């Protein structure tokens, strides 16, 4: 089964943008490799990726928004 | 509410899938459970409401107007 | 000189994320071929691309957003 | 106010400069005149403020958090 990562972003705060671009490096990256990359409304302080359920990155943990190189590291890591 | 965008990946559409998420999300914000980015095969870009059939290249042909795709999820809110 | 692309887009229509997508449509396929293509904040009701100054696209003329499609092979006219 | 956003083509970082160019234009609108995306050669990632520096991956290192983007930006308005 390929892998569904989901990405969940604080609406209020206006991260849709951030969401999205990372959705599509994983996915311009992956490509195929995965099965889908979800845009999830959130709400407050939310930011948090997702790989089958398994964290992946949460900005509580993590803390502040993962870049591209490291997001792309973290997904490679599970697939 | 489940929103999913299929696309043909090969055909690089990767790019206008991901401008129709925004663009719904944007407008519909949390009334929408999500919109899932599908990779798909040749020629393919599908869009899906729960399920249900909203939009499909080989139906409606070509690709949807923000307009028109807005239109639709907004009937079956 | 490499030509500049100007797309011009009523701001408060929030008419950027079709702006930008398109864009980065030009972009990702004529790369380097082109010099630049700038996003360009405007009034009411404006969505208009130019090719150095060049009319390619005016939603008062052509009507509507253009289809990608079209854009690329307007933009391919000129180049 | 014209803020340039010049960056590598063949490394593909057209989609972090295309995002990063919407997080300004969301957020200032039309106090900029305009946000270009200007296609570069290797390893290049720069930003402009009407020829003004602010931001390059040589000197500051990496990309900008669009946070820290923001701000610099709102410093020369």
């Amino acid at each position: 089964h390929p892998p569904r990562i989901a990405i969940q972003y604080c609406t209020q705060c206006q991260w849709l943008l951030r969401a999205a671009w990372m959705a599509q490096e994983l996915l311009s990256t992956f490509g195929a490799d995965l099965g889908e990359v979800a845009l999830v409304p959130g709400t407050g302080g939310v930011f948090r990726i997702h790989y089958n359920g398994a964290p992946l990155w949460d900005r509580e943990v993590d803390g502040g928004f993962p870049e591209a190189k490291v997001l792309k590291q973290r997904v490679r890591d599970h697939l």
